[PDB]
């Protein structure tokens, strides 16, 4: 047990309707847009195979050269209500938009650096065009922030004299005076998801991390913080020294999702897993044949995956230099909110289910108890196990589009054969299941 001022401060997951509201949202879209999507990986001839929006640093480019791109930053195809019309239709709701990458161009016209879209041919406040439009089509708006700065010279990697910790606390007071600002001119931000926190600096002033997130809960009602902004006072990360998840929720599994059987500790706190469509290309890439690119089906499993251990996805987009996005991303997006116009109703406002993962697919729980299965693997036996637990039954199956009745065999105790569909449905579908608890055996229904 040991003592700490800045571990967390959640006790369970917060219940509060803003918190209930981020959760049930389930799937949302990320975009990453900023001076990196002008070079698009590549930099004075050579195409660089890492993520585009670290070219800065795999090119070795210095600040004032790199800075120098927003002379070229003019999106003239940029229609905010045209990207919010894409959100809706993809069944995302909400986006997250990185308001500063790294190389700290701000998309908002900062008061506290010469680096932001104010400086550009463009002029104009894309954050505030984003929020209006997302926020006219009922879609909520997340608020990513890179703590880490590339552009402002007061930025330590850690702190290894007086004169590092002074200019480094320049740089925090810096960094809230541009926090305050995102909260003061966009109070409808729903979330503050920090990135670039993972340095020495930042892990030895975990009170600092407190400080961000209370003061943000203060200026902004119900807004969500994740857990990668936070460092305790050890300088343990997202967890506190205690074990304890700090922020509100925690944010990781970019490439790796937890496992449905190992990790189902993760079930017991709100989390946030974020995706890319290629391997590791968030900021706009010009090649994509650089890494496998996933297809909408392999994109969509993960999403059942997130919500079926009670988690959300966040699907990322990296926008072309002129304001339009590309191709394989409009067909992305477009898949994808085809089958949740058919099948969402298992994802949005769904939860953990509390059943034995099965080989199917994954199961869902809606808000009414309503059990969820979504069937990814279509097994030749014709025959979808179903393995109930202690006190549960299973009395009806129904095919969620027609709602056709489903054959259920009981096999054993506690288990059921639920027939495939008669006719294959050729994707991946839903049989929703009716569940009826006995009379006082303890669980989650």
């Amino acid at each position: 047990e040991i003592p700490l001022k800045y571990g967390a401060t959640n006790e369970g997951k917060r219940q509060d309707p803003a918190m209930q509201k981020f959760r049930d949202n389930r799937l949302g879209a990320f975009i990453h847009w900023g001076l990196y999507a002008i070079p698009g990986g590549e930099w004075n001839g050579k195409v660089y195979g890492g993520a585009a929006e670290w070219l800065k640093s795999w090119a070795k480019v210095p600040a004032d050269e790199w800075l120098k791109l927003m002379d070229q930053w003019n999106p003239t195809k940029f229609d905010a209500k045209k990207w919010a019309k894409m959100a809706k239709e993809m069944g995302t709701k909400y986006v997250k938009i990185t308001t500063k990458h790294h190389e700290g161009f701000c998309l908002w016209p900062s008061k506290y650096t010469k680096y932001t879209v104010a400086n550009t041919p463009y002029k104009r406040d894309i954050l505030g065009e984003l929020v209006k439009a997302y926020n006219d089509e009922g879609i909520d708006v997340h608020f990513y922030f890179s703590v880490m700065d590339w552009s402002n010279p007061d930025y330590r990697y850690d702190i290894k004299s007086k004169e590092d910790s002074i200019a480094f606390s320049r740089f925090l007071e810096f960094t809230d005076n541009q926090l305050k600002e995102l909260a003061t001119r966009y109070p409808t931000v729903k979330d503050f998801w920090f990135d670039g926190t993972w340095d020495a600096s930042v892990k030895k002033n975990g009170w600092w991390t407190a400080h961000a997130e209370q003061m943000l809960k203060e200026l902004v009602p119900g807004v969500a913080i994740n857990s990668r902004l936070r460092a305790d006072d050890k300088g343990k990360r997202h967890f506190d020294s205690n074990g304890r998840l700090m922020g509100d929720y925690e944010s990781g599994y970019e490439r790796r999702l937890p496992d449905p059987v190992k990790d189902l500790k993760v079930t017991q706190w709100d989390w946030e897993a974020c995706m890319t469509i290629p391997e590791n290309q968030w900021g706009y890439h010009k090649d994509w044949s650089l890494s496998y690119v996933k297809t909408p089906i392999e994109v969509i499993d993960r999403i059942v995956h997130a919500v079926s251990m009670g988690g959300n996805m966040v699907v990322n987009f990296g926008p072309q230099a002129d304001g339009d996005f590309r191709p394989e991303e409009k067909a992305m997006a477009t898949a994808i909110g085809k089958w949740m116009n058919r099948y969402g109703k298992a994802v949005y406002a769904c939860d953990y289910a509390g059943f034995e993962k099965q080989d199917w697919g994954y199961y869902t729980r809606g808000k009414n108890d309503e059990v969820y299965m979504v069937v990814f693997n279509q097994p030749y036996s014709e025959r979808l196990i179903v393995k109930t637990p202690k006190g549960i039954t299973v009395e009806k199956a129904t095919l969620l589009t027609t709602g056709e009745d489903i054959t259920v065999v009981e096999t054993t105790r506690n288990e059921y054969n639920v027939s495939v569909p008669k006719k294959n449905p050729g994707e991946p579908y839903v049989i929703q299941l009716k569940v009826r608890a006995a009379k006082g055996t303890k669980s989650i229904y």
